[PDB]
């Protein structure tokens, strides 16, 4: 078996069903004391918890879903009726989220979309349904934050306010997307230091907040 089934397969057996917050607690228990994995953590997850509560999204994008952490994470967090699409390439790593959400009580928030992020974001508005969208969690390849946040603007998937987190903008860092943002006119960015998950290792999320054209 493979880190991703036992990080599951632990979350099942030391979680109870149904209920969110036990499932992070498990898989940040077993990635402190067992093996590291990817996910968003505790030290960055209460800063997104913050921001995902002060603006009460209603639909949320995430690139990069991984083992369900981040999408349990703020899947718990939405209001009756808001939702949350997450895209995963990887299609283990898209039935071990499906399989978290499962077990969480999260199923009916949460779409898991199995396929790149490039491929499957020209396909929200006719396939999906998508108007704009509230927030997107960038936390995908890092080489992959710019090219896809130009890609939502091109395919009209932002408005005013639409809300970008991006995570790992320290480590493994983010340059091209970090300076493009912070640049531009069309974002207002604030810097959320941290550290890296399990980690005592800065790391941080960067709010990108976009203005329009
Ligand atoms: N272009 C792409 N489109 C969709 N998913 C991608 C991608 N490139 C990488 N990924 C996926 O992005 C993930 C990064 S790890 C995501 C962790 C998750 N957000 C959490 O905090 O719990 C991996 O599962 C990887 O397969
Ligand atoms: O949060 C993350 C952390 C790391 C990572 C890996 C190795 C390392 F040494 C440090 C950090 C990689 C990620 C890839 N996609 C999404 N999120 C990531
Ligand atoms: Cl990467
Ligand atoms: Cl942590
Ligand atoms: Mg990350």
């Amino acid at each position: 078996d493979t880190k991703e089934q036992r990080i599951l397969r632990y979350v099942q057996q030391n979680a109870k069903p149904g209920d969110p917050q036990s499932v992070l607690e498990a898989i940040d228990t077993y990635c402190t004391q067992k093996e590291w994995a990817m996910n968003v953590g505790d030290a960055k997850g209460q800063i997104m918890d913050a921001v995902i509560r002060e603006y009460s999204p209603s639909l949320v994008l995430e690139l990069g879903a991984y083992c369900g952490y981040s999408a349990v994470r703020m899947a718990r967090l939405l209001q009756p009726g808001a939702r949350l699409l997450t895209m995963e390439i990887n299609p283990d790593c898209a039935a071990i989220t499906q399989q978290m959400l499962n077990f969480a009580g999260l199923q009916d928030k949460v779409t898991i979309l199995n396929g790149a992020s490039q491929d499957l974001i020209p396909q929200l508005k006719k396939k999906y349904d998508v108007d704009t969208l509230d927030m997107v969690f960038l936390d995908h390849w890092k080489d992959r934050y710019l090219p896809d946040t130009l890609l939502l603007e091109k395919c009209g998937l932002l408005r005013k306010g639409t809300v970008l987190l991006a995570d790992n903008v320290i480590v493994p860092g983010t340059p091209d997307f970090l300076a493009y943002v912070r640049g531009s006119s069309s974002f207002e960015c604030t810097h959320y230091s941290s550290y890296l998950e399990y980690m005592k290792v800065v790391d941080g999320l960067e709010k990108a907040i976009y203005q329009g054209p």
